[PDB]
């Protein structure tokens, strides 16, 4: 498939975490990924984006904060009018669902590192 312009939500530079680790394999397939959070540093070469600046053209929206912090993001992901929001493991949150699928932007739960290896990314 295509390449995506992919925002990572929960950027964060410990190796770890698969925010991290999202980043590596949307990077090793040629997915541009752009970092935003909270956390400070940097995720292969890019400032984490500390601000919430509109970004235009994004694809794909890749979660990874928890629910309860996902409210302060609703609007910010509104405004980003993704063509799709990506719930990896623990970021399910169906209010967040129905208001993104509500305002045609397509809520997909499931793993961004499955779904780069199964070709469904």
């Amino acid at each position: 498939n295509a390449m995506k312009k992919t925002l990572i939500l929960g950027a964060t530079p410990e190796t770890n975490r698969y925010a991290y680790l999202a980043a590596e394999r949307l990077k090793s397939h040629g997915h541009e990924f752009i970092p935003v959070g909270r956390k400070k540093g940097e995720v292969l070469g890019k400032t984490i984006i500390n601000e919430r600046p509109v970004i235009e053209g994004v694809d794909t929206v890749t979660l990874y904060i928890n629910p309860q912090n996902q409210l302060s993001e609703y609007n910010y992901i509104l405004s980003l009018k993704p063509k799709r929001v990506i719930f990896n493991p623990g970021t399910e949150n169906e209010e967040l669902e129905e208001i993104l699928s509500e305002n045609g932007i397509e809520p997909v739960i499931g793993c961004t590192l499955v779904m780069l290896s199964a070709g469904t990314f």
